[PDB]
């Protein structure tokens, strides 16, 4: 049981990161579509303009 | 029985000595395969990544 146990444990550890990693891989996303967003407020109020 | 019965003796003699041989064959396969073990969670490790 420890064998598969520790390996589970890894595993986990491994996850750990890569659940982090896609945190912040959405987070670059994010920031991305704020710009995107800035802008196409700015368009909208063009429109208006 | 004195000399069927040193014989015996001397073969039980031989025989702690080969079980006790197995005991560390068998302790060698252990530990090769604690390598190999910890390679293989390595390996699960990286497929996670």
């Amino acid at each position: 049981i420890s064998n598969r146990l520790s390996n589970q444990i890894s595993g986990l550890n491994v996850a750990t990161r890569n659940a982090n990693d896609g945190i912040s891989l959405a987070q670059t996303a994010e920031g991305a579509l704020q710009q995107s967003t800035n802008i196409l407020q700015r368009i909208r109020d063009l429109a208006l303009q």
